[PDB]
């Protein structure tokens, strides 16, 4: 795997396109984007599409996004899009939102997991916009960790995760939100699919109406807590008989002060919770305890991402009162 540093705010092009003689050969290349890094492939290259399934051992039933980086591209990869989703997707693009739409015949079924839909975005990220233009093609691309493993937010990240497994990794710093895409369907009459950067707030005023067995690491067991007020009783309590971690922001390290933590950021700053939540995740799996503990965060703005991802991460141990601890440990 060639390994490309790349300066994220400022692209140097002929290094970009290197990575995109890769894409246009076949090949794949793991590239930063706003959200989190992702393992693309040329859009129109059913078997070049299969290597991202390869590399990262994913089930093929689970459909790529593919980013395009203009509207030309939306119209080469989708079809029959409502005169109110192209008005508004040229005002939210390049951004967080991931468009469900009708797909062309030039999809390969790889990228679509044989699905008559197409999910779609621009992402604003200099070197992913790049990438692509220089590429000449749209770039299918999931989240570039390996299957059982948090999605990556930091070359480090692709590095541990693919060195040796993909063509090209492109070192680009750490990614701007932390956590993937919004995604919305818009091929129905619209659904919410997936909370993320682009909050529901401001969906709600675009589209007043929208509608609102896998196993998501960390491996090891993890509680979230949703009530603040029972926190420190339920760390008491589990702190007595296990050797935990606790997930908090900076806000709490003083009270827990002799236990093992995971500073997620500041109350303050919920993108700074977003941006350090999956590498927390990674961080937690590499202590030697027998539980993280993570406390719970508003759900406001991105904060509605961020407890998406805890609930599922969790493998749903939501905790609301003390007595919910005897359903998740002994
Ligand atoms: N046609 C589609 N309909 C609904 N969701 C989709 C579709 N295509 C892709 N997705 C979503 O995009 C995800 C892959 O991108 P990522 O979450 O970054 O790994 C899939 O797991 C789905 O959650
Ligand atoms: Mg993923």
């Amino acid at each position: 795997t060639q390994i490309i540093k790349i300066d994220p705010l400022n692209p140097e092009i002929d290094k970009i396109k290197i990575a995109a003689d890769v894409i246009r050969n076949g090949g794949t290349v793991a590239f930063p984007t706003e959200t989190v890094y992702g393992l693309g492939a040329n859009a129109f290259d059913g078997n070049a599409c299969l290597k991202i399934f390869q590399a990262k051992n994913r089930p093929v039933d689970n459909p790529l996004i593919v980013h395009i980086a203009d509207f030309n591209q939306l119209f080469e990869v989708a079809k029959d899009i409502p005169d109110k989703v192209l008005e508004i997707a040229q005002i939210v693009w390049p951004g967080p939102l991931t468009f469900v739409l009708k797909k062309t015949e030039r999809v390969p079924k790889e990228v679509t997991a044989g699905l008559d839909t197409v999910a779609v975005r621009m992402p604003a990220h200099p070197i992913a916009l790049q990438l692509i233009r220089e590429s000449g093609v749209p770039i299918a691309a999931p989240s570039a960790n390996l299957a059982t493993r948090p999605s990556p937010t930091k070359a480090e990240d692709v590095i541990v995760d693919l060195n040796g497994r993909v063509d090209v990794i492109i070192d680009g710093g750490h990614t701007f939100f932390g956590v993937e895409s919004t995604i919305i369907n818009v091929t129905v009459e619209p659904v919410l699919l997936r909370p993320g950067p682009f909050t529901i707030e401001e969906l709600k005023k675009l589209f007043g109406e929208i509608v609102i067995y896998k196993h998501y690491a960390p491996n090891t067991r993890l509680l979230l807590v949703e009530n603040r007020n029972i926190f420190k009783d339920v760390v008491s309590l589990l702190s007595k008989k296990y050797k935990v971690a606790l997930l908090i922001p900076k806000e709490l390290s003083k009270e827990f002060e002799g236990l093992q933590q995971i500073i997620l950021g500041s109350d303050e700053n919920l993108y700074e919770v977003a941006r350090n939540l999956f590498d927390s995740f990674r961080e937690l799996d590499k202590l030697n305890v027998d539980l993280g503990i993570m406390i719970g965060f508003p759900e406001r703005g991105i904060g509605f991402a961020i407890m998406n991802r805890a609930r599922k991460a969790s493998g749903f141990s939501i905790i609301k009162a003390i007595s919910d601890v005897y359903k998740y440990v002994n």
